[PDB]
């Protein structure tokens, strides 16, 4: 095809390569543990640190990643991290026996060079995306991490039930060696390294991009971004974030533990909620759109609705699905419904920066998926250590915090966030 489709259809392959890897330890960690592969007598509070320890990495390289992306481009800092992080994986099986301690060290780094994924493919889409196409070629090269949330969970719930728990760790290793080859021959930085480009299509993307690239006064300063505008933005994304990551870390640990499911039913009904969740965030994106031309709605109604909506749907049907306990068909249909309502925060406040004050989306969004990568980092451990064995009662109580949680983020943001460009955005 052409060589910024090329570089879309890649770059999704990636994201599905970066979520899967992160997210097959949510299934491993149910065939590793102790009440055929090997197996560790490891407690609640420690599978708690190291399903979070991930986040401890992630954590730290997401702010950095844009500035070392804008100092040696996007193109080796993705390739990198993703090819440190599938190097890392194939390690998993040889850092579990060492102990817990590397376990933890490994995934904190493996943490570390996924966190710099986004703002490299962001600096290259800079240069690669031309305006009128920015929304087309973003959407598919995001479209993977969904993607790869949803297949990730099938297939080591497969690999675990035919085989150990090893081969998880083994089969995304290779599989992303394998597309860190295909990307480092096949992409470059810019339309102008690129080898393969043709004429036309590099003359039409540069002259696309090329007086907005004049266009960008708010380059050389920032300003103090402390205006409570953003922090509803930072506020909802982390309440979203602490259901989000708890959900996505303990999903398979509940639904052996309580619903008593099998390894291979255990990842087949645990990707059906982030299915919904993609299927519901893109049907969201057209609602929205109907809602704001059909009537106004002034742009903050918008959003301030749509977050209302994927932020008490999860909580309510969250709390519904921790009282109907032990009933398997009800309780994997609202955890689905759950997460499924959860994606009109697509709408919502997920966008919020890109009308808040757009021009710097780069710095927004690195502030609020720093802010909101801490519901990865305790959560998890807050959940583990709420719940020591089962007792329904104990994930119920879990089940409570993150509704309440996501019920004072909603709020909070419906109180405090706006619509319009704020003062100090304007070049």
């Amino acid at each position: 095809c052409s060589a910024r489709y090329n570089l879309a259809i890649l770059a999704f392959f990636g994201f599905f390569i970066v979520y899967a890897l992160r997210v097959n330890l949510s299934v491993a960690l149910v065939d590793m543990v102790d009440s055929t592969g090997k197996k560790y007598q490891w407690d609640a509070e420690t599978q708690g640190w190291i399903l979070g320890s991930f986040f401890y990495g992630y954590i730290i390289t997401q702010i950095p990643g844009g500035y070392v992306a804008s100092k040696i481009g996007g193109k080796m800092l993705l390739g990198f991290g993703i090819l440190g992080t599938a190097v890392l994986t194939l390690f998993t099986p040889i850092a579990a026996d060492l102990g817990v301690g590397p376990l933890i060290v490994l995934r904190a780094l493996e943490g570390l060079g996924e966190g710099v994924t986004f703002p490299a493919m962001h600096a290259m889409w800079s240069s690669w995306a031309p305006p009128l196409e920015r929304s087309k070629l973003l959407s598919i090269s995001y479209a993977g991490a969904q993607l790869g949330t949803v297949i990730s969970l099938p297939l080591s719930g497969i690999i675990c039930y035919y085989m150990n728990w090893t081969y998880v760790f083994y089969f995304f290793g290779t599989i992303g060696i394998f597309w860190f080859l295909l990307w480092i021959w096949l992409v470059s930085d810019t339309p102008q390294k690129h080898k393969r480009i043709s004429h036309y299509e590099k003359e039409y993307i540069l002259s696309s991009l090329r007086n907005q690239l004049s266009s960008q006064k708010s380059v050389p300063w920032v300003p103090i971004l402390k205006s409570l505008p953003l922090w509803a933005i930072v506020v909802a994304h982390f309440s979203y974030n602490w259901t989000f990551y708890t959900l996505l870390t303990l999903l398979p640990t509940y639904m052996k533990e309580i619903l008593r499911f099998n390894v291979q039913e255990n990842g087949f009904l645990s990707s059906l909620p982030y299915l919904g969740s993609w299927l519901c965030m893109i049907l969201s994106g057209q609602a929205a759109d109907n809602l704001r031309a059909k009537w106004n709605f002034s742009t903050l109604c918008v959003r301030r609705i749509f977050s209302l909506i994927g932020m008490i749907g999860p909580a309510v049907f969250l709390v519904a699905a921790g009282f109907i306990g032990c009933d398997y068909s009800l309780a994997v249909a609202f955890l689905t419904i759950s997460t499924t309502l959860g994606g009109f925060c697509s709408s919502g406040f997920s966008i919020n920066h890109l009308d808040i004050a757009p021009s710097y989306a780069g710095i927004l969004l690195g502030i609020t998926n720093t802010f909101a990568t801490i519901p990865g980092m305790v959560g998890p451990v807050i959940a583990k250590s709420l719940t020591p064995d089962n007792t329904v009662g104990e994930w119920q109580t879990v089940f409570y915090i993150a509704a309440a949680i996501n019920v004072f983020g909603a709020i909070f943001f419906t109180l405090f966030a706006k619509g319009e460009v704020q003062n100090w955005a304007l070049n």
